[PDB]
């Protein structure tokens, strides 16, 4: 019914990405030395939003939430999760050579993903912002999502579905909850290429074109079928077409995956390596 | 040894005085002389750095100027081979904060008129230097513009001909905040390629004056892309109270021209009578100054 002071409880070590998520701390439990990522926020209720924060993240391909906390003074709010300590996948695919993933590593996170987002929007959640910066591993490579559903800047636009961009014929710019679906698709171009499409774009004029630019394709015919096709369903280009998350959790692509031990070994061994 | 065309090791020239947390901006000082120094540190990878390179050969060159605080040049603190080096862009320290802190530590986050003008002519003279030489600010802003202990009213600069603070970084792919955006900087239906124009600034300029008027740039109770949507497309934005003199609805309106071909120059600004006219000059100068000196204690 009141939420405490942190002290003793949880305390700050880092911040991190050192600068890519904002205030977001690698934090650790006092009393356990478990770490935790928090999220310090300047606040004048909350165990509302928390307690919802708490019934959508028990999933386990969703970072689960701990609790929230106040320190007094523009007081502080603490928001506490469970820390991914393997970094985002967007980090994985810098650390690689040659900048890509095995197509089979792709299938296996894309198909995490869309287990996290089934999960959130079969509670009529909407993410928002998934990207692969919003997409964490851990040393055992289980993949989790973060930062799902003050506000005066835009972030990055590159994994924006058409909808979510205001214009003409569009003035009151929709998140519908496959908009989440094309962010997906985005994710896997970029594990696939390492950088999001119209990454060589001023991200203002990105934002112009995404709207009205055909769906992106994959640079490579390297691939498989099945990833185009993937790749496909996720970009299609008005959202009303576009497939579920349920849909797309039956694409051949994220459906079939033979080899999933090995990939989950292969992962595990190569976030060692790159460690 | 102040280098501007170089990217050189900071180590002898400029040290951190305060510990460093997290482009978060620390006190520093410089090793020499022992001035005092504004310090933006970011990482970086080594391609940025190479990105870096290029942008300073495309600096341009200007002087120092007492409305812009100094930008004193880039340099790299390295880190290990399997680390991401710092960026560290260094700039004159100012102590009296911006004209945003300001105004939110005035009664009613309210600047009085004559305040207003005073401290939008030292902004357009600042400009005036940045534009003659070929340059645009692109971010003014309250936030922006700071003062120094003695009241004078400098603009940020971390290396603004290079852009050098917004072009790399984790946060160079970021559109940012959109409120004191000019129509012409925003991509829109009719608008497929982004101006930007020395004439930017000059919005930008009449929409701090509104935020020193009000306490808050127009659409401010809109969600930033809500905004970004509307600016293009509404009319130029105004004061909302009447209480105001013609000069300073005249100089606004001066100042938001929503075709940028057709909006003011600096030199024309500067000749506005809001700006131009300016009786209580010297006592507003008191003002801040003692203004400042309260809010010290
Ligand atoms: C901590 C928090 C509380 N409410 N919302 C959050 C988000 C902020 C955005 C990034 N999100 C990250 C970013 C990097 C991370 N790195 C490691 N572990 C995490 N959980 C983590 N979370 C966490
Ligand atoms: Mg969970």
């Amino acid at each position: 019914s009141s939420l405490r002071d942190p002290a003793g409880i949880f305390e700050l070590v880092e911040v991190v990405g050192n600068g890519t998520y904002g205030q977001v701390y690698k934090g650790r439990h006092v009393k356990t030395g478990q770490l935790a990522a928090i999220k310090v926020m300047d606040v004048t209720e909350i165990k509302l939003e928390i307690n919802m924060l708490k019934k959508y993240s028990h999933h386990r391909n969703i970072a689960t939430y701990y609790g929230a906390f106040i320190k007094k003074s523009d007081d502080q709010l603490w928001l506490v999760m469970e820390f991914c300590g393997a970094g985002s996948i967007t980090d994985l695919v810098k650390n690689t050579k040659g900048n890509t993933l095995k197509e089979d590593w792709i299938a296996y996170i894309s198909r995490e993903i869309l287990r996290g987002l089934a999960h959130l929007h079969i509670h009529h959640v909407i993410h928002r912002d998934i990207k692969g910066q919003n997409v964490l591993l851990t040393e055992n490579a289980e993949v989790k999502l973060v930062d799902f559903g003050r506000n005066t800047f835009i972030g990055t636009p590159y994994w924006m579905a058409p909808e979510v961009i205001a214009c003409d014929e569009n003035p009151d710019a929709t998140y519908d909850y496959r908009s989440d679906l094309w962010s997906c698709g985005i994710t896997a171009i970029e594990m696939a290429e390492g950088a999001p499409p119209l990454c060589d774009m001023h991200p203002m004029r990105a934002l112009f074109l995404i709207p009205r630019n055909p769906p992106p394709r994959l640079k490579s015919k390297k691939w498989s079928k099945k990833f185009f096709s993937f790749i496909e369903g996720c970009l299609v280009k008005n959202y009303m077409q576009r497939p579920s998350t349920e849909q797309l959790l039956k694409h051949p692509f994220i459906r079939d995956q033979p080899n999933e031990r090995q990939v989950r070994i292969q992962l595990k061994d190569h976030i060692d390596r790159t460690r």
